């Protein structure tokens, strides 16, 4: 890898910590490189790749047909798991049914009694639609059906974690992957059909990837390389804590 390569990354937030663990590595392993890294959300970092701003694109999701039909590529590199979170305020304390979650995002069930909290409304917090993370909540969770709307609905303006977090309060309920709420010691993690993000059988899963443009330039052959290899395979890891 020449000194002076330079790769540029933007998209999925999910994928932050695979960033900047893979950006760490790389210009370790090779002096004079630069790894610039963006999190704006997954469509954001499509459109910036589309447009030729970017390298790379971090994504959450699978690349769309329309999008492949522009020279675009996906690699996956990792997988993750989507908690559903609560704040540690709530005295809500158990899990959900597949089903209960649905009917919470649809707005079915609009308030904790119903699910055996106590006699409040159920304040949703959604992330937009550039989160690849909210698209894969849509596909999974909804299956085919739309997102509730209304007075107990709030779509963030950012797509970003922590914010969602400090906005869960006593009432809300939200979503994220699994590492970003894992140690519970910002949220408390509800398990869906009685199952924790971190087993097998928990329904919310998928591939995270990087796109790119093809043909691939230097500087994504480069990266991309480096991503696949097992040193990139240990720098991985290292984004899983």
């Amino acid at each position: 890898v020449p000194a002076g390569t330079k790769v540029t990354i933007d998209g999925s937030t999910s994928m932050v910590n695979i960033n900047e663990a893979l950006k760490a590595q790389f210009q370790q392993t090779f002096p004079g490189t630069v790894v610039q890294t963006d999190a704006q959300g997954t469509d954001k970092g499509v459109v910036n790749l589309i447009l030729g701003k970017v390298d790379l694109s971090a994504s959450s999701r699978p690349l769309t047909s329309q999008e492949q039909a522009q020279g675009l590529a996906a690699v996956p590199v990792a997988s993750d798991t989507i908690a559903v979170m609560v704040g540690r305020q709530n005295p809500f304390a158990g899990g959900l049914t597949s089903a209960q979650l649905r009917d919470i995002f649809t707005g079915k069930i609009s308030n904790w009694s119903e699910v055996g909290g106590p006699n409040n409304t159920i304040q949703v917090i959604n992330r937009p639609s550039e989160s690849g993370t909210q698209q894969t909540f849509a596909a999974q969770v909804l299956q085919g059906q739309a997102f509730g709307q209304g007075a107990n609905f709030q779509t963030m303006p950012r797509d970003a974690t922590t914010p969602i977090i400090r906005a869960l309060g006593s009432n809300g309920i939200s979503y994220a992957t699994y590492g970003q709420v894992e140690n519970q010691q910002t949220a408390r993690i509800v398990p869906i059909d009685s199952l924790s993000p971190n087993q097998e059988n928990y329904p919310l899963r998928r591939q995270l990837f990087y796109f790119y443009k093809t043909p691939p330039s230097p500087q994504v052959e480069a990266f991309l390389g480096f991503a696949t290899s097992p040193q990139g395979q240990q720098a991985i890891t290292n984004a899983f804590e």
